[PDB]
């Protein structure tokens, strides 16, 4: 027989809506939306003792959170790069990280990467060129190609003289003495790279893993299409294309070069030896992979088994553990059919990495999901808090709307 | 009264999330994602007797895998090619079976089969075009086209100068003396070629059983559309086109040619005596078909009615079967509105084979599935281990977070 | 209490896995995916009596099927069409009824029209242009338009030079003495002509009943724009477009021709007497309508009210009845932004039908169904055999992956 | 103990599958869909008195209807326009409502509509261009922009020489004297101009609750862009454009014109005053709204609350209220990036309404939907007859394939 004293006792199952949008005046700046409602809409329910009244949970959680967000650290990923050329003491270049972040904004795939590698190229314009970096030894590279494919085993070459455009999947590409770091971080499923053993604290693809990957240096067939009129063969790779930059091609096998892709490392390289053991290659996930969303009421729901009936910010019992609302869709990208981010167009490594045929995207689909029956303090209050907290105990500042809707029932007696 | 100890004992239906972001610290290494997570979430909870406990077993399983992954045999697939022409003993070309693989990466499907008909040209570039083979011998090579159409019965050529573009269905080329082999693999539902009788080990579409098909030879419409010219017919059958390479024309009748496809073997050919009786023709399934992902917990779920409780990464007590959460998308293809995969770009039958109107790709939908109610163990520990198993039971390597929620409650007494 | 015998009983409600993929040593060739599987999935479940065992079965439907497939009578379709013009007995052509087959795969909407007028094509290169068919009297021919639109009733022509290009519905094209069949065959839920009244036998469209509509004759706009050249009218309707085709214009009114479309016929003609009342117009379905697909577990589930409980291929008490996996997808279609469909590129009528806008396309979505609580068999046996078969009770040789998680529970006493 | 009779009780909750293919032969012509189906599929059920037997009722209801169907009044809307130009009694034109029909199919939206201006041409046409309209005065012409936007209210006329294309709203583009009817129709919700009190018989947008609206007549450009010649302004508006036709300028003010849209009626207008009090401005909802489907079992399935045990195609006691499942899609149209429904292609009001950005269109899913537990017969035949009605209560002729399992089991005793 659940009463409200003084109302006429409506016995047996009934519901109480934890709204939000209404009272606005007393749950100011203690908002964000861990809020603290009020039932009672009119302008201390005392359930019916001697009966465990237990609740059905049903909610919606109309989300709001850009893919790339500093709030769950995303925008950041500390990597390495070519700092000093020939500094003064020990005639040989420095390497100092570099900690970089990119601008926020729902972002979809092909701008991510097209992104990053614009970022390590502010970090090159900044503090780089000033001193000796002469623009060929940017070092890491953010990519979307796979080198080697034209790649007749003859010569051992790339025949049709540019790389491959059709982009399969995103990869980095480094320099001798470079690298990348994606712990204190998370922009790597993002990149679909994420590492066996996936907990063990960091993710360091420095260019001494990547080594037996190496792209393969293009054939000059300015040469080979043009001494066949002398014949009618010179197989010369190329290090000076237009606007002299040299591939960096490795001095000891000139029909190789640097730049030591992480793709064709975990293709063309060595199973159980190179990047292979300890790289998976997952699909370019970009909703940050997921989260929970540890939905909690600190009263109204009881505790779980075995939680500490705490007050703060975090620990609250948690009640309730959805998904964060963000479906990535997939739309079929069309760009595959002068600029900032295609800043060198003729370098053929550093050229911008065309677009995967599919480029995905975040989205915020409303999750009206649904929570099994589970105990109620039997005695609510007129005043509940709603709040949604994520995996590191901190409330979410992007969840645009909650609601709540509790259907109480009985489970037993006594 | 499920207890926990000294913690207030919360009688009747409870909650217990198998949390997995969190404790990162004693199951490292020991992870992949069949880790060993923890509850007590605080920094034995030994249910109460008298009552058969069971519990609903709700989840979520965003997984993370490309639709190529050497984890289940899918990058590889034996195919047969004439290795070297004319040896020196026993004047006739010689046959030895490849092993191919190709690059991973979640690949749309009118780039697989473009990649699978680039990796059956590599061993040909590779072992092959330095002994005898003249290009135009390449043996297996993937195609989507019907190349009947335009066979005015009159004449029994392809009218239209070349063959139609409008690819239809995936299928093999062949050449007297190849074939390819799928078991050990099982790159054919991405072909959609899958075997009537589908268990039976062995799916050999070798050139003994795909002759009656062999598609027709083009007229040569520079002679047709010539002779004309001298009359106001010469219905000759092309050989040489240009960059001369014969399409392997049989001798006895000139009006035809080798490359007996697979497609028009299941079509223009023999019912009940051709290709047909124990070969399909399913839709180009590109997500591998799918796979179980056999669920478990060794401890909390007791055991389904016949299991070994043993302890190995494999025979664990299965809880749960959901399928593996890869939703085949389809997007309209825009393409079809000096490369690489089109590397003869004159040959008529080698030219590369056209998109299908409708490129279908694999997604990764987080199956937030259910589970009925299930017996638990009376006793759950302090730790847990969720396990997410494949058929062959090995321990999904691509999963990509795990939850688990588990609502306990009564189901009977003593 | 649920027994397995010597193996501790796990009383109360448990799960049994009859499960697929594991075994395939004794079910190759009786397989199909009607298969026989097992349980015990170590390397007699007595169930309890005095409780008629109840079963939750949940299941798992990851079909494979092409929209065009000769195993349930689709690539087929009774046409009859014009053979011989002017037979030396009875000066007057001759018409003898032809049964056309298409290639299969999963094809899109405005290919498997596209594909239809080629068939009935072939039939005439083939048996027919060979005696005295002359290319205008190809007889049925399938398009997608609706010819009488620029047609203003002071002259009852079409003033805009040639046939509106903007696809409405399909429909079929006649001819004096011609017409199609669609029973022992369904061709027709594609094309969206399904008949009022859809048992009863028959559905012959001939050229009886579409007489009324009548497609209206072109205008001359090389004289209409060219008599004004004289005047600052000549309303001739066109017989001879260029590759001179006469439309078969019927000569007591010149204003009006022959090609008696199906269209207009069910909109421009008359209500309860032309081809309305027995014929509807519902969506280009292209997925084959839809088909049940009668799940069948012989042992296990106990057997509907009143089943034969039988032993063969059909006559399997059906447990649980879903759908035919297969929702049919609608893409934009893009190609509204020298070939082999388009044979005639001049002739008005017989030109390539446009594309609707909207192409649709079958696909296949794994339908994770579920089914209420219904009997056991008490008994199970340590080998089941699943089996799914559509309506005429064949086991659908198109599934790809059936599962069928099975949880039992008690539903009564004794 | 549910019972068959002399088939051995399988006592307790059993299934009865109310099929639809199959038997065939005493339900034709008494058919449609609201077929006479049978059960025992072998080749009068009994329920167990003393228990008021209840039953599940799940069912499928592929549906098959195109959005312009003149079973539900869609495909008619009764117009007035200006039949008479200058009559010799009263030199005044003349009106008379006419009642239009468009041809059937399921249609886009921005075909629709450009095909309702194309109707209510032909009626200028056929009766009216013979008379005295000279093509200007069409009346009523369905639309889709907001003419008033590049209109500076210091001359208060239209700079950028044209209306502008981007399109917002659909709308209506009258004269005066004309107007529209939409009761005893429904081509509205298309149009998406549903009322406010949306009961209260009776819709009519005729030209005297418009006015206040009246598009702004065009700037012309040809003098502005000139006079500056002249000067390095004449802010002329335009009446004779090419193929000169008076946009029906009034004369008391020629910086307006007639024309008087719907839209801008409904935005520059007044609130309380003008179009605005009793007509919204919902999305273009091409799937004609919705509308229920009355399920209807007249046995197996007693009766709601109160319902008349009736005989009739009407009066079926209702048993589940779906939705008709047509779920509109929504496409990003790409025509955005000669012809017969751009008929005038000079006159700016006139010409063909710009296509919205994003293209809608009705489809098909099946409803695998469900209906809670509710009573049965108690005593259910042989023979059935499952009925599909809609909201007045005739048998929709468009549904293509229903089923409906039944899972009865007890609900009390006695």
């Amino acid at each position: 027989s659940i009463r409200y004293s003084e109302l006429a006792p409506l016995y047996d199952t009934t519901r109480v809506y934890l709204v939000d949008n209404k009272s606005l005046n007393y749950q100011n700046d203690h908002s964000n939306f861990q809020t603290t409602v009020v039932q009672n809409n009119d302008f201390t329910i005392n359930f019916d003792e001697r009966s465990r009244w237990g609740a059905d949970l049903k909610t919606i959680l109309r989300t709001n959170m850009p893919n790339i967000n500093e709030f769950m650290s995303t925008n950041k990923f500390k990597a390495r790069l070519m700092v000093e050329k020939k500094n003064k003491e020990t005639g040989l270049p420095r390497y100092e990280w570099f900690e970089f972040t990119l601008p926020e904004g729902n972002y979809s795939e092909t701008m991510t990467i097209d992104l990053m590698n614009n970022a390590i190229v502010d970090n090159y314009l900044e503090v780089g060129r000033q001193n000796g970096v002469l623009e060929s030894d940017i070092g890491v590279k953010f990519d979307t190609r796979n080198f080697r494919l034209g790649w007749d085993p003859v010569t051992k070459l790339v025949m049709p003289g540019v790389y491959t455009n059709e982009a399969f999947h995103p990869d980095i590409v480094l320099l001798p003495g470079c690298g990348v770091d994606f712990t204190q971080s998370r922009l790597s499923n993002l990149l679909g790279i994420r590492k066996r053993l996936p907990f063990q604290e960091g993710f360091q693809i420095m260019y001494e893993d990547l080594e037996g990957g190496n792209i393969p240096a293009l054939l000059d067939v300015a040469k080979y299409e043009a001494s066949i009129q002398k014949a009618k063969l010179v197989i010369e790779p190329v290090a000076k294309d237009s606007k002299n930059r040299s591939y960096n091609l490795l001095p000891n096998d000139q029909n190789n070069t640097a730049y030591r892709s992480w793709f064709l490392a975990y293709n063309y390289g060595d199973p159980k030896k190179g990047v292979q053991s300890w790289t998976l290659l997952t699909t370019a996930d970009v909703t940050c992979g997921s989260q929970q969303v540890y939905w909690s009421l600190p009263d109204m729901m009881q505790d779980p088994v075995t939680f500490r009936p705490s007050t703060q910010v975090s620990n609250y019992p948690v009640v309730g553990v959805e998904l964060l609302p963000v479906h990535a869709k997939s739309f079929y990208n069309e760009q595959a059919v002068t600029h900032v981010f295609n800043r060198f167009p003729e370098n053929q490594i550093l050229v911008r990495p065309p677009a995967p045929t599919i480029t995905t995207v975040s989205e915020n689909v409303p999750a009206l999901t649904d929570h099994g029956t589970l105990p109620l303090r039997s005695s609510i209050s007129g005043v509940q808090r709603v709040t949604i907290t994520d995996a590191r105990r901190r409330t979410c500042p992007y969840v645009h709307k909650a609601l709540g809707i509790v259907a109480p029932k009985v489970l037993s007696s006594r």
